[PDB]
């Protein structure tokens, strides 16, 4: 079976989450989600670096063109945070736009550019809990003018973002749900419609909650399982379809982003936050990094966002 190896270089995250893989300079980005930090591994070299700020953040994402400057969420903004990948602050913070600033108890979660550097990205209720909390989240694109439009709401926890090779279909996850939507997906005017679930988690026995996801190059989408202590394999050519599980040490699995030189290592984030009503023992509950190999697929480098 596959191998899943705990990355030691990288330590422990209270919620480690939101990997994105630069493929030109080989370097892994990732957030806390809780302790308002940014993070860097670079595998080759064994380097890991860290930036504090004092706002909620859930998304790194290179910004297209710029070298050192990368587009960020900082509680409930949208922003550009300048960051030489190894200071403990950024340099300096250009705020975008604020996605809901009448919303005082909202922030953002997870976000992903599409294939065509389309920044998508949703909101919660910064105190939503599972299986039932408060609902007041929404999911949006960043388009021209630096404004959000806005696609789907009643959003408990917004999370991982996915789209088809042929751009023809947006997958998505709301933790809540326990399932992962399918939705037809319209490059020309970036609007998803005909909602319907893919793949229903209390159908196949699967516990815990779906959290991010990313898909391969086959299609198959990679779903990363809170309170699961796995990763799973789902099809995008037949609905309700399990095609593997890869289980992960820490329970609390968060997300998943293919790379390495060939794009075929999983990098696989989990939280170390003790929660009241896990199905895990606190000493079970760790929040490491891990990779893994022997997938047999291959998946994308990530997009960048284009302003
Ligand atoms: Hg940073
Ligand atoms: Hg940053
Ligand atoms: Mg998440």
């Amino acid at each position: 079976g596959p191998v899943v190896e705990k990355i030691a270089e990288l330590g422990k995250y209270t919620v480690g989450e939101g990997p994105h893989w630069d493929h030109e300079t080989q370097t892994l980005y990732f957030v806390d989600t809780v302790e308002k930090t940014f993070h860097k591994y670079v595998p080759s070299q064994k380097k890991y670096t860290f930036c504090k700020v004092d706002k909620l953040v859930s998304f790194i994402i290179p910004l297209a063109g710029s070298p050192g400057r990368f587009v960020v969420s900082l509680e409930r903004e949208i922003a550009i945070l300048t960051w030489d990948g190894v200071s403990a602050a950024p340099t300096s913070i250009e705020a975008i736009v604020n996605v809901e600033p009448h919303i005082k108890n909202n922030r953002l979660n997870d976000g992903k550019a599409d294939p065509l550097g389309n920044l998508w990205t949703g909101t919660m209720a910064i105190d939503a809990g599972l299986p039932i909390g408060p609902v007041t989240g929404s999911l949006y694109h960043l388009g021209a003018d630096k404004k959000v439009k806005m696609h789907e709401s009643n959003i408990a926890i917004a999370n991982g973002l996915a789209w088809s090779n042929d751009l023809k279909k947006m997958y998505y996850i709301d933790s809540g749900k326990r399932r992962v939507d399918e939705y037809d997906y319209d490059a020309s005017t970036l609007s998803i419609s005909n909602q319907r679930p893919l793949f229903t988690f209390e159908k196949h026995e699967v516990p815990g909650y779906p959290d991010g996801q990313t898909i391969d190059e086959e299609g198959n989408l990679w779903v990363a399982v809170f309170q699961g202590q796995r990763i799973i394999k789902i099809s995008t050519q037949q609905p309700e379809v399990l095609l593997d599980t890869v289980k992960i040490p820490d329970p609390q699995v968060t997300s998943v982003a293919f790379g390495g030189p060939n794009l075929d290592e999983l990098y696989v984030t989990s939280a170390g936050l003790q929660l009241d009503d896990s199905s895990f023992d606190k000493s079970l509950v760790n929040g490491h990094v891990y990779r893994v190999t022997g997938l047999g697929v291959k998946g994308f480098a990530g997009v960048k966002v284009k302003l």
